[PDB]
C-alpha cells in the first residue's frame, strides 16, 4: 500500500547527482553548490542506504593533504551520524583540462602517468571508507576525428593502465574489484569501449580478469539504441554485472541522466524484472541529474521519485511472474523449451536424429504461432495495474 | 592513372548482392532472378576475385540430393571456367518461416536441432568449394517484446550451438573457421549479439575461442551510431577480424547496404587506412544491394563502383601516411608517444616519481594544444586529392 | 471495470494491417491471405468501428472491370451486415514496380500521369463508399543518391499533383478531404516531406490549402527521433489533424509498426491526454503489423491490445486531470500562466513597462523552481494506477 | 591552384565560435577569453567577410548604459580598421538562469515580457551595425517532461512574441528580416520548432508572415536523422532561406558544432552544389566550435579549414555539373523530365488521355532503369578529384 524506501532496499546515489548545479553546454549554474555533509544527511532522512562519490566531488581538485583530511573527517562523521555506506567510489578523469584529450589512454605519456597516480590515490580512500567497487567511466578516451586517435595503441595503453591497478589492489591485499562503465559518446565524438559489450570483451584480455566487471548505465546503452535489459543479461551471463546505474534516458540523443522510470518505461519494467529474478544483490545506484528548472525541494522530490519508481515497478514485475496466467502464457510460448539443452544427447546422436532434419516437418513447425502478443499484453496489464 | 581491379586485389561478392530482386517491405521485385553461374562469369570480368554464398542463393530450397548435386556441379564448372574462388559461405537460417523465432536460439527445440542440421550439412559443401571462412548471422536470434525470450537462457543455446558446430568440424579434421556477423536490429526488433564488441565478448565464453571471430559490416555497426573503423580497431587487437563486409548506410535507419564508399565517406577513408596499415590480409567482400530503381546495367555499375571506391580511398590513405608534412603533424600531436607504454618502469617505480603527481604541473600540460585540427584538415586535403 | 471498446469509441483498422501476410525484407509470409470480408467480420466482433483500405488491398492490381464490380460488392455486403464504417481510403502508389522511383515525383512523367489517374479511381471509390478523408503516404516519393532527384522541381511536381486532385474533387462537388502522412525514411533512403512540420508547410503553398492536412503516425515521426504528441500539438494548433494513424515504435530504426501501447507507453499516455483533451473526433486509426511470430490467433490479440490499451490510457489521463492534487501542481508549475497573453496591454505598454526590464529582478525570478519533476512524478503515479 | 577565401565569398563567423572557451557539460574551459576585438582582427586576416553576434557576446550581461557604449565603439572601431562586415545578430535568450524554462514560451510571463525587451534592445544595436538579418534560437524553449508545457499554449505565445518584434521593426521603419533557427533538442529534452518544416509551417500562422524566413543549421537537421540538402531544397522553393549555418555533425547524438566539410562530407557536397545552383546569395555563416582539444593555433586552423572546405566542394560541384558526361547522365535518368509539367494540358484532358491509363504499359514503364548509380559514381568521382 506504501512504496517507502528503506535502507534494506539499498539504494544509492551519487554525490554529484542531486548535488548537480545546472551547468549544461548552453547555460550557467541553477542551483548553489550542496555541501556534501548536507546531501548525506537528506539521503538517509529519504531512505537512501549509501552514496558514492568521485574524488574530486568530497575533495576540491588542488587541496592540501591538510584540507584533504579536513573534508574526509567531516564526511566520516556525517556517515557515523546517519549509518550511510559507501559502497562505490570512482576519479574524476574528465573535468580539469590536463584531461582534455584522455587520462589513461591521452596521447601524452605524462598526463598519463598522472592520471594513473589521482586514481591509486583515491582507491587507497575508497577502501579505507568501506567501498567494495571501484568504478571507471573513460568519459574523455576517445576522439572526434580519424587521425588523432591510434585505436590499437589506445587499447594498449588502456589495457596497461588498469593491469597496472590489478597489480596494485593485489600488492596491497585490497579487497575492491573494478567496475568499467561504457558510454558510446559525450563529451568526447566516438569514446573507446562504447558498449556494454565492447567493455566485457576488452576485460578478457585483462592480465587478471577475474577482478574486473562492468558498470553499465541505463541511458548510455541507449544513445546507441540497444535494448539496456538484453546487455544486463548478457553482462550477468558473463558473470561480470558488478554495479549497476540507473536513470532515464529518452532515446538517441544527448545523456539526459533523467531519474530512473522516465524515459523508456517498459524497458525499465523488464530491466526491475531481470535484475530481481537473477538476484542481482548490488547497490541500486542511481546516476541521474535532477532537471535545471527545479529548485531544491525539486531535487529531492527527483530523487525520491527514483526509488519510488523502483519499488512500483518491482511490484508489477513479480505480480507479473506470479499470475498463473502468466505462468501458461509463458509455457504457450514455449520458453520451458528455450530453457532446455538443443543436443544434450550429443552431436553423434543429432546427426543420425532423422526426426532432426530428414523426417522433420518443417511446414508444421512453420505455422505453429508463438503467442508472444498475448504474453506481452498480459505484461502491460500488469505494468499498468489493469488486471482484469 | 587507373583504378582497376585485379583479382590479386581479392574482392568478392555474396551471389544475393547483384542478384537481390529488389523486394522490399513495401514492394515486389524489380529484377528477374539471376543464375548464379551467370553472376560469376560478369563478376569475373569486372575484376572479383571470388564469390560467397548461403545454401539457399546456391541450392533452392526444398531440393532433391540429385538436384542438389546439379546445381552444384553447374556452378562449380563456372568457378573452373573462369578462375573464382569461393573464400566463405554461410548459411540461410532467416528467410524461411520455420525460422521466424530464430535457428540457434528459437524457443522450439525441434528447430533449433533443424537450424543445426541445416548448417552442418553446408560446413561440409563449403569446405568441398574450399571456402576457409563459416560465417554466421543470426538474423532471427532476438525479440520484439520483452517477456519472449529470456536472454539468459537463449545465450546457453547459442553457446550450444556454436560449441556443437567447434566440435564438427574438429571431429572432421576441417580447416574452416567460423566468423559472426553483428547487427543490432532488423529484422527482428532487437538481435542478439548487436555490435562487434557483444560478438566478441561472447566469444570469449565458447569452448574453443580460437575457431570463433567476427564479421563485422559497415552499415550494421553504423545503425548503432557507433564509429566503424574504431570497432574494426577493437577487432584487430583482439585477433580476430577473420573476414568483413564493406558497403555504405546514411546513418541510424533501415539497413540500407549501399554500395562501399557510398553512406560515411570519411568513415571510409579511415577503414581502408585502418586495413591497409594493418594488413588485413583477408577477402575485402561486400554485402550491398544495387539499389532497386537500377536495371541489370545499374547492378554491374553499382558491382564496379564498390571496388573503384576502395581503391582510390586506399591510394589517397597511402599518400596521407607517406606525406612528410603528415608524418610531423602525428607527431606534432603526439601519436608517437601514444605507442610508448605509459609504466614501463613498473609499478613501484610510478608510485615513486614525483614527476608523476608531486611535482607535476598541471596547468602547463593542460595548456598544451593537441594540434588535431590541423591534422584532420591534412587528412582531408588528401581525401579530396587537394594537396595544397 | 471493463476496457471494452464499442464502436461509439471510433476505432478503425486498415485492411493490411491484420491482413499483414509477414513478409520482411529478409523473409517469406508466415501467415495466409485473409479475405477482406472476414477481417471485416471478425474486426466487428472485437468491437471496431470501421476499415480502410488502399485499392490495391480490395481491388487486386490488373483487375477488370468486372471483377472489380465483384470485389466491391462483396465487400459492401459484409459492410452492410455488421455495421462497420469506411471513414478513410487511400491509393497504393508503392507496391508496383512501376512506382520505384516516385508516383507524383517519379522522374518519368508517364509514371506521373498514370500515378494521378489510379489515385482519381480510387477517389471515386472512396466516396461512393462514404469515406470522409482521402490519405496519401508518398513512400517511393524521395530518393538514395543527391544527383537522382532535384527537390525544388519534385515539390513542384508534387504541388501540381494535389492542386490536380483538389481540382478534381472541387469540380465533382465531393466533400472529401485530403491528408497527407508523412514519413522520414524507408523504402527510399531520404522521403519527400519527411515530417509532420514539412507536411504542414508544404500545405501552404498548395492552391486550395483548406482541403488538405495531416495523417500524422506515431512510429514515423518517432523515427526521427521526435516527440509525437508535440507535432500533433502543432497539427491541432494549425487546425490541420483530420486523421491520425495509431501504433508503437521503438526509437530511431526500422518501421516497426507495432500495436499501440507498444513502444513508447509515456509518449502514449501523454498522446492520449492531448486527443481526449483537445476533443479530437476523428477515428482513432490504427496501422500497426501483428509480428509475424504470430498466427491468427496472435493477428486478432494484437488488434484487440490496440484498443485495449487505447482505453487504459485514456482512463489514466482522465484521472490525472481530474485529480485536484494535479490542478493544484498545474497552479504551482504556472501552466496557468502559459496560458495568458504576454502583452494584451500592447507594444508600447511592453516598451514603457519598467517593471519588464528596467526593475526586473532577474535573480529573483530565476530562482523560482519550475517544480515540474514533482508533477511529472504525479502524471507517472497515475499511469501506473500507483496513487498514492 | 588556391583555395583562397577573399571578403567576396562572403564567409562569416559567429564571435562564440574561435571565441568558444571549451566548457562542455563534462569539464572546464582549456582556453582562455578572447576579446571580440582581437577575433575581428584574426577573422579578417583569414579572408572572413564579416562576424555575427549575441547580444550577451558583446555586452557582457549586466552592463550599465556607459559600459556598453564602451563596448560598442572599441568593436565598431574594430570594424572600421578591418572593413568587416555585421551580417546577422541574434539574442542570447538561454544562458541565463532566469531563462531556465525558456525566453518566449517561459511558463512564468514576467520572463517572457523580459526576453522581449532583451530582444528588442538588441535589435536597436543590430540596425546600427548594419545587420540585415536578426536570428532568433529559441535553445530553452521545451520541456523535459510532458505535463511541463502544453504546447498549444506555448505555440499561440511564441506567435504572440514574433508578432509583436514584427510590429516593432515596421513601426521603427527598419529593414531587418528575422530567421528562425531550428533544433531539435539540446539543451531542453524536446525544442520546440524543431526541424526546418515545423519553423517553416509555424511562420505561415505569423500575422506579416514575409518578415520571417529560416536559419537552418547543418548539424541541427542531422541531430533527427534528416537530409539537410532536402530541408534546404524546400526552405528555397518556399522562398525563406534567410541565412544559413554551417557545420559538421556525425550523426544522431549531441551537437557537436565541428568545422564545416567534417562529419557528413557527401552532404556537404550536396548542399553546396545546391546553394551555388539556386543562386544563394546570403552569407556564409559558420557556428562551429574548434575542439576544447586545440590551442589557440588550432583555433585559428579549424576556422581556416571551414572556409577551404567550402571552396573546395564548391570547385568539385561546379566540375560536376559542366562535365559533359554528367549532364549526358542527368538525362538518362530523366532529370529532364522531372523539371516538366506533369499535366500542363490540365485536368480534363489528363481524365481523357487513354495513354495515361487504360492503354499505359506499366510492364514497360517499371522495367526502365533509372540510371542513379551510373550518375552516383560520376558524382563519387567528382568530390574525390578521381575523373577519370
Ligand atoms: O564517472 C562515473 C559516472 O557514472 O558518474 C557520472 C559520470 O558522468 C559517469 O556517468
Ligand atoms: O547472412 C550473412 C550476411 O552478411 O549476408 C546477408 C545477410 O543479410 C547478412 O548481412
Ligand atoms: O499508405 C498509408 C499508410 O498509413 O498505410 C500503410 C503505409 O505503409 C502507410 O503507413
Ligand atoms: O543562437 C544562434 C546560434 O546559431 O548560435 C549558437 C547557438 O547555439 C545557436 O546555434
Amino acid at each position: 500500500m506504501n512504496y517507502q524506501p528503506t535502507p534494506e532496499d539499498r539504494f544509492t546515489f551519487g554525490l554529484w547527482t542531486v548535488g548537480w548545479q545546472g551547468r549544461d553546454p548552453f547555460g550557467d549554474a541553477t542551483r548553489r553548490a550542496l555541501d556534501p555533509v548536507e546531501s548525506v544527511r537528506r539521503l538517509a532522512e529519504l531512505g537512501a542506504h549509501g552514496v558514492t562519490f568521485h574524488d574530486d566531488d568530497l575533495i576540491p581538485f588542488g587541496s592540501s593533504d591538510s584540507e584533504r583530511e579536513e573534508h574526509v573527517k567531516r564526511f566520516r562523521q556525517a556517515l557515523d551520524d546517519t549509518g550511510m555506506k559507501v559502497p562505490m567510489a570512482t576519479t574524476n578523469l574528465f573535468t580539469h583540462p590536463v584531461f582534455k584529450d584522455g587520462g589513461f589512454t591521452a596521447n601524452d605519456r605524462d598526463v598519463r602517468r598522472y592520471a594513473l597516480r589521482k586514481t591509486i590515490r583515491n582507491i587507497d580512500l575508497a577502501v579505507e571508507l568501506g567501498a567494495e567497487t571501484y568504478v571507471a567511466w573513460g568519459g574523455r578516451e576517445g576522439a572526434e576525428s580519424g587521425g588523432a586517435k591510434d585505436v590499437r595503441d589506445a587499447l594498449d595503453r588502456m589495457k596497461e593502465a588498469f593491469d597496472l591497478l590489478g597489480e596494485y589492489v593485489t600488492s596491497q591485499g585490497y579487497d575492491i574489484r573494478f567496475a568499467i562503465e561504457p558510454k558510446p559518446n559525450e563529451p568526447r565524438g566516438d569514446i573507446l569501449l562504447p558498449t556494454v559489450g565492447h567493455a566485457l570483451a576488452f576485460i578478457e584480455r585483462l592480465e587478471r580478469p577475474e577482478l574486473y566487471g562492468v558498470n553499465p548505465e541505463v541511458g548510455h546503452e541507449q544513445m546507441a539504441g540497444l535494448n539496456f535489459p538484453h546487455g544486463i543479461a548478457q553482462a550477468l551471463w558473463a558473470g561480470k554485472l558488478f554495479h549497476i546505474d540507473l536513470n532515464g534516458q529518452n532515446g538517441i540523443k544527448y545523456d539526459q541522466d533523467l531519474r530512473f522510470g522516465a524515459g523508456d518505461l517498459r524497458a525499465a519494467f523488464w530491466l526491475v524484472d531481470l535484475l530481481e529474478s537473477a538476484g542481482y544483490s548490488g547497490p541500486r545506484h542511481f546516476d541521474f541529474k535532477p532537471p535545471r528548472t527545479e529548485d531544491f525541494d525539486g531535487v529531492w522530490a527527483s530523487a525520491a521519485g527514483c526509488m519510488r519508481n523502483y519499488l512500483i515497478l518491482k511490484e508489477r514485475a513479480a505480480a507479473f511472474r506470479a499470475d498463473p496466467e502468466v505462468q501458461e502464457a509463458l509455457r504457450a510460448s514455449r520458453l520451458d523449451e528455450l530453457a532446455r539443452p538443443t543436443a544434450a544427447d550429443g552431436l553423434q546422436a543429432l546427426l543420425d536424429d532423422r526426426s532432426a532434419f530428414e523426417e522433420f516437418d518443417v511446414d508444421a513447425a512453420a505455422a505453429r504461432g508463438m503467442a508472444f502478443e498475448r504474453l506481452d499484453q498480459l505484461a502491460m496489464d500488469h505494468l499498468l495495474g489493469a488486471r482484469g
